[PDB]
């Protein structure tokens, strides 16, 4: 299909629930053949408010928000520590649609970190476990050669302490739908205890 | 082709991370990259909620990567309590991203101006008729002042509130997959004068 007009019913008619419409949205861009549709550039900051921002690619959403894992270590990591908002973008250029999705990363039980792990490979275990993400790298083939050797051993990798999962929680989300009049399709979502509030807004 | 693209730099980085900005867009466009330009920016409140949307950014300068936006809109607003943007771009085909953090300065009255006149007709129609991030009373209206604007058939002036921005780099992150998933990481970070250069941990 075409980057403009998509058809956004619920712009006059919103679900309840935000994540309602995520979900749906995730749905229709696979049917539409969007590449890489979950990759979300997820934003966070450090205490004195300086943003950074790199790409995740989620695991699921729950009826409660989006299951990432990532390294409690790196960067992003030692920013949710300190001040836990973070936000998260998805844009589809196939279908001229973004998501926002601002919220708090709220870290998942043990339990489900290891059920995380055990759906991942043995490569990925191997590399997981020799790298302590965004940490300088020092030397580069022995980083390589040491995941090569967790890979021959054959044993069963644990899960490192630091290998996590998180769920973004989200307080407020936006569905943008792009139109070629230009007048795009904006709907945000804000949370209203426990119910949520609709707003259009001008584009 | 979206693994183990070349990144000579990663072992030999150049002075300024905005040269290999640069390098790496003019590679972008030979790989037939789809919006290479649309930069996932961030930004945020005081109290420190984190708000993003997609820009697409207007050019890039040695001071940094230059943006237009509406300075009453969400972003607008945070951008004057706070200053503080991450923009980050994301190539699908070649498997590189590229992270830009710093302060977003405003730029001139005549920077803006510049920025407005070389932007289409329609746009300034649009532009000129929504008030960005406000609630949208009526969509009717707001489509037919448009188009009421548009049919002026002449040059609209730039609305005050239509404002540019230079998001002037403390720090820069170049990554590149790698098909061993030894991800190529490159950060550029200012230590006090001038950049400081490391390779990280995938
Ligand atoms: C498509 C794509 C998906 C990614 N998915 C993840 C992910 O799920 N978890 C993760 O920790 N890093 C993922 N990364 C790597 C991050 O972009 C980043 O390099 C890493 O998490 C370190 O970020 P930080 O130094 O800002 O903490 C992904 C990168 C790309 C390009
Ligand atoms: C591809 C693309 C490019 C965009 N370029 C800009 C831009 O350059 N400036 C801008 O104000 N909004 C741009 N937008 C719209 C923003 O994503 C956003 O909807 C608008 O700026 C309001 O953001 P805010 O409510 O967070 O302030 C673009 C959107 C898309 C999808
Ligand atoms: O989509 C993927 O597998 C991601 C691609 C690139 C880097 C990744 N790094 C990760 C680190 C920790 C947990 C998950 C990751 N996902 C991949």
């Amino acid at each position: 299909t075409g980057s403009v007009d998509v058809l956004f019913p619920e712009y006059d008619d919103p679900p309840s629930e935000p994540i309602t419409l995520l979900k749906r949205w995730l749905a229709t861009a696979d049917v539409a053949r969007v590449r890489e549709p979950k990759a979300l550039a997820l934003a966070t900051a450090t205490s004195d408010g300086r943003i950074s921002s790199r790409v995740i690619a989620f695991s699921s959403i729950d009826d409660r928000g989006v299951i990432f894992c990532t390294h409690s270590t790196s960067r992003k990591g030692r920013e949710l520590t300190e001040t836990g908002w973070a936000s998260g973008l998805l844009y589809w250029r196939e279908t001229g649609q973004q998501i926002m999705i601002s919220g708090q990363a709220v870290p998942l039980e043990e339990s489900e970190n290891d059920k995380l792990w055990f759906g991942r490979s043995v490569p990925m275990h191997a590399m997981s476990s020799a790298s302590h993400q965004s940490d300088e790298l020092v030397d580069r083939e022995a980083l390589r050669a040491h995941a090569a050797e967790l890979l021959a051993l054959g044993v069963a990798l644990p899960r490192p302490p630091r290998f996590v999962g998180y769920r973004l929680e989200p307080h407020e989300m936006e569905f943008w739908a792009a139109s070629s009049d230009r007048l795009h399709r904006r709907l945000r979502y804000e949370r209203d205890g426990n119910d949520w509030k609709t707003t259009q807004l001008q584009p």
